[PDB]
C-alpha cells in the first residue's frame, strides 16, 4: 500500500542519514589516525631533536645559537602535535563507549531505545565538533613553529656556508688546530679532528700537499648536508600539517551539517536485516578506528 511505500522511503532515508553521520565523524578522525599519525615522520623529528646537541661545542658561536633555536622550535612543533593528539584521544575514549551503546540498543528494539540511539549519536558528533575545534588551535601553533624553524634553518644554512668557506677565520682555525695536533699524534699515526673526523698523521701533517683541506671540507659538507636534509623535512611537514588542518576545517563543518539533519530525523523506523547490518557495521568500523588510535597513543586496555 501507499502507507507502506512511504514508510519504506522514510526508513531508507534514516539509514542514509545515520550512515552518513558515522562515516563523516570517522572520516574526520582518520585525518588524525591515518593522515597526521602516519604521513608526517614524528619519530624522525624526535630522533633529530635528541641529536641536535651532538658536537655543539664545535660550531661557531652564531651557528650554535641558531642550532639551539631550531631545536627549541622543533620541540614545540612536536609538543603541539601531541597536545592536539590528547584532545582527539579524549573524543575517542567517549565515542567508543557511545558507539558500542548505539549498536547494543538495536536488541529488542523499541521507541525508547531509538530515542536513546538518536541522542547518543548526536553527542558523539557534538563532542567531535568541540574536541576537533580545540585540536585545530594546537595544530595551528604546531604549523607556526615548523614555519619558524624553516626561517632559522635558512639562516643557519647561510651561517654555515660562511663558517665553512675556506677563507673564513673559523675554517682557518680548524686547519691550524689539526696542524698542531699532527705533531702530538705522530707516534699514534692518527689525528682526531672536528665533528668526529679521524685522519692519518700523514694527511694531518701535510706529507703530500693539498690533501688536508679537501678532507676537512668533506667533513664540513656532511655537517651542512645534515641541516639541508632537516630543512627539506621541516618544509614538507609544514605543508602536510597545513593540508590536514584545511581538510579538518572542511570535515568539522561537514559534521555540523550532518548533525543538523540527524536532529530532525526519526530513528524509530522499521530496520530490515540489511539495514541493521549497514548501521552496526558503520558504528563498528569507527569503534575499530578509535581503538587503533588510542592504542597507538598508549592506551593499555582494549575495549
Amino acid at each position: 500500500g501507499i502507507l507502506d511505500s512511504m514508510a519504506e522511503i522514510v526508513a531508507d532515508k534514516t539509514v542514509e542519514v545515520v550512515k552518513n553521520a558515522i562515516e563523516t565523524a570517522d572520516g574526520a578522525l582518520d585525518l588524525y589516525n591515518k593522515y597526521l599519525d602516519q604521513v608526517i615522520p614524528w619519530q624522525t623529528f624526535d630522533e633529530t631533536i635528541k641529536e641536535l646537541s651532538r658536537f655543539k661545542q664545535e660550531y661557531s658561536q652564531a651557528a650554535s645559537v641558531l642550532v639551539g633555536d631550531i631545536k627549541t622550535l622543533l620541540m614545540d612543533s612536536q609538543d603541539k602535535y601531541f597536545e592536539a593528539t590528547q584532545t582527539v584521544y579524549e573524543w575517542c575514549g567517549v565515542a567508543t563507549q557511545l558507539l558500542a551503546a548505539y549498536i547494543l540498543l538495536f536488541d529488542e528494539y523499541n521507541e525508547k531505545k531509538a530515542s536513546a540511539q538518536k541522542d547518543i549519536l548526536i553527542k558523539v558528533l557534538d563532542d567531535g565538533i568541540t574536541k576537533l575545534n580545540e585540536a585545530q588551535k594546537s595544530l595551528l601553533v604546531s604549523s607556526q613553529s615548523f614555519n619558524n624553524a624553516s626561517g632559522k634553518l635558512l639562516a643557519l644554512d647561510s651561517q654555515l656556508t660562511n663558517d665553512f668557506s675556506e677563507k673564513s677565520s673559523y675554517f682557518q682555525s680548524q686547519v691550524d688546530k689539526i696542524r698542531k695536533e699532527a705533531y702530538a699524534g705522530a707516534a699514534a699515526g692518527v689525528v682526531v679532528g672536528p665533528f668526529g673526523l679521524i685522519i692519518s698523521y700523514s694527511i694531518a701533517a701535510g706529507v703530500v700537499e693539498g690533501k688536508l683541506i679537501p678532507e676537512l671540507k668533506n667533513k664540513l659538507k656532511s655537517v651542512q648536508n645534515f641541516f639541508t636534509t632537516l630543512s627539506n623535512t621541516v618544509k614538507q611537514a609544514n605543508k602536510d600539517i597545513d593540508a590536514a588542518k584545511l581538510k579538518l576545517t572542511t570535515e568539522i563543518a561537514a559534521i555540523g551539517e550532518i548533525k543538523t539533519e540527524t536532529e530532525t530525523t526519526r530513528f524509530y523506523v522499521d530496520y530490515d536485516d540489511l539495514m541493521l547490518s549497514l548501521l552496526k557495521e558503520a558504528a563498528k568500523k569507527m569503534i575499530n578506528t578509535c581503538n587503533e588510535y588510542q592504542k597507538r597513543h598508549g592506551k593499555k586496555t582494549l575495549f
